[PDB]
């Protein structure tokens, strides 16, 4: 937190000041994932950010790294040489996937990066041998097994391993240029560096009132009881935010999220960033290739405070206290899962990920009555896990979101118990359902003990019996929970 936030985060300071300017002019409470200072100097130099095109991110070492490489030894597979062939294959399909707009331009080198990285002990002051017939600035890298040779007189990088050592790889790569990816912004090609990353946003209710047309907000003026407000915010979210297009250009967003991110990101056009959108993809919850546990997040408010958190459970504490605990909606990109679980889209993603290795189970590759019956059960299960995050009923206190979340979770639990009266299923999907039922009972119990009323869980499961209606049983749920 503070200037320690911006230095242990690793971002541009004047980008943060431009974000403060556009936040003071727009009033949106966005978040940021920290990107290191190895690529940040190249953001200040002029080469802009990548998108969601290559998902093997750049290393945390290397004076020539920061850009996404074709040979992924300059990526996170450092020393794990059996995966560098799959890295070359994945960057072959990353090249051949985004064709039409991509070119082949290498890194634009500078002498200033290696003098600003003198702290690694890059130059050994021993013998000065003229290798390859050229006056070379002799550098010794972080290790002896591979040297990352930046050129001195060539615009292209002349990186080449030594001609007297042997490794376990065997592919002594020649003095070629680096093969990093490209993107055509306003006609001129540009290399791609480590992209900036965000987490969420929580805009003010008058900004949503002025960004969504006025009829939906003259609806808000005549809302006496909270169930009609629940219906209004839910069908607003259905007619606006369910159109999540799975894309690989700018990130899995909606329309208004994209245009407000563009209006929040255009503030660097007069500061020194020649690209505009400094974040060209979604989050890491929106990057579905590898689930990265984000250890710390960067907090940006329109008031002007710089907070970088420490712990992940404390990050969820900050979210549920500042975002959800007050009158602000939690517009996040949608045994140890206490409060925030992977959402309904991630639920279907986990379902497919277990489905790819499980041949049989609950329902198989056919269309019978139990098959499509448990298919409609799991689509309404996904609907209930989606409506579990009904974080827009914040007109009264957080207890209202608590009781609505418990109502949706108990509907989900009754759906799970409706599913388990079927045929003899495979043990993979069986203990999948066991983990889901244990997680949902522990979540509903630890929310019930947090909120009110000291009731058991099985008591609330036994007293609640809903068959074909949910606007009547919310009254008996309110009669049990409230009005003691």
């Amino acid at each position: 937190k503070g200037e320690k936030a911006l230095k242990a985060s690793g971002l541009v300071p004047e980008h943060a000041d431009a974000f403060k300017k556009i936040a003071r002019e727009l009033n949106t409470y966005i978040l940021f994932r920290p990107v290191n200072k190895l690529a940040t100097n190249l953001i200040k130099s002029g080469v802009a950010t990548k998108g969601l095109n290559v998902h093997g991110k750049s290393s945390d070492w290397g004076p020539v790294a920061g850009y996404i490489p074709f040979d992924q030894d300059l990526s996170k597979k450092h020393g794990q040489q059996l995966a560098v062939e799959k890295g070359n294959l994945e960057n072959k399909k990353s090249i051949t996937e985004h064709e039409g707009e991509i070119g082949k331009i290498p890194l634009k080198l500078d002498h200033l990066r290696i003098e600003e990285l003198k702290e690694n002990g890059i130059i050994l002051k021993g013998k000065k041998e003229i290798d390859n017939g050229k006056k070379y600035y002799l550098l010794e890298s972080n290790n002896q097994v591979y040297e990352f040779r930046i050129s001195d007189e060539n615009n292209e990088v002349q990186y080449k391993t030594k001609e007297g050592k042997i490794t376990v790889l065997g592919e002594k790569f020649n003095w070629r240029n680096i093969e990093v990816m490209a993107k055509n912004v306003e006609g001129v090609l540009k290399p791609l560096t480590a992209d900036y990353d965000l987490f969420a946003l929580a805009p003010s209710l008058t900004e949503i009132k002025k960004q969504i047309p006025q009829k939906e907000w003259d609806k808000v003026v005549n809302t006496p009881n909270s169930l009609e407000k629940q219906k209004g915010v839910t069908n607003l979210l259905i007619k606006y935010g369910i159109e999540r297009k799975p894309d690989s250009t700018k990130g899995t967003l909606s329309n208004w999220q994209k245009q407000m991110l563009d209006r929040l990101n255009e503030a660097v056009k007069y500061t020194g960033y020649t690209g505009g959108d400094v974040v060209n993809h979604g989050t890491e919850q929106d990057n579905e290739e590898f689930p990265e546990k984000d250890n710390e997040i960067f907090i940006i408010n329109p008031e002007g405070e710089f907070i970088l958190t420490k712990n992940w459970e404390m990050t969820g504490r900050f979210i549920e206290k500042n975002i959800t605990g007050k009158d602000y909606l939690y517009y996040f990109n949608r045994k140890a899962k206490i409060n925030t679980i992977p959402t309904s889209a991630e639920f279907i993603k986990n379902l497919s990920s277990i489905r790819r290795s499980s041949n049989v189970g609950v329902y198989k590759d056919s269309g019978d009555k139990d098959e499509f019956a448990k298919k409609e059960s799991v689509k309404k299960i996904a609907g209930y896990l989606s409506d579990y995050y009904n974080s827009a009923n914040h007109i009264f206190s957080q207890e209202k979101k608590r009781k609505i979340s418990i109502f949706r979770g108990i509907q989900a639990y009754n759906e799970i118990e409706n599913v388990l009266k079927s045929k003899q299923i495979a043990p993979e999907y069986k203990n999948y359902f066991q983990y889901l039922k244990e997680r949902i009972t522990n979540q509903v119990q630890l929310l019930l003990t947090h909120q009110k009323s000291n009731i058991e869980f099985k008591l609330l499961y036994k007293q609640l019996n809903f068959t074909e209606n949910e606007t009547d049983n919310f009254e008996v749920f309110q009669k049990i929970i409230d009005e003691k």
